[PDB]
């Protein structure tokens, strides 16, 4: 969306884990049709986001590690993203509507 516009943000959810396997665990588990938030509450080490069911919701451009944002932008469709490594750790990203 236009710089600071009404929809300048990305609506997404993410699960942050220390291990890729953990990221795979959520990615694999989400397949079972469990609540992303359940996984966020359960797996994600991102507490604030865990509070938010990993549901980041809207966030602006240039806020999270480029790979994270890339996956967020890429999967606006709503597909579970591959593990996204950051300085913080590994993220798994789902789109939020």
């Amino acid at each position: 969306g236009p710089m600071g516009s009404m929809a300048d943000k990305i609506k997404c959810s993410h699960i942050l884990v220390k291990k890729q396997g953990e990221a795979l665990a959520v990615q694999e588990r989400l397949k079972a049709g469990e609540k992303f938030g359940k996984l966020a509450k359960e797996l994600s080490i991102d507490g604030g986001s865990a509070k938010r069911d990993g549901s980041l919701g809207y966030f602006g451009r240039g806020k999270m590690v480029k790979p994270f944002e890339d996956a967020a932008f890429r999967l606006q469709v709503g597909e579970v993203s591959e593990p996204v490594k950051s300085e913080f750790g590994y993220h798994v990203i789902k789109r939020l509507g």
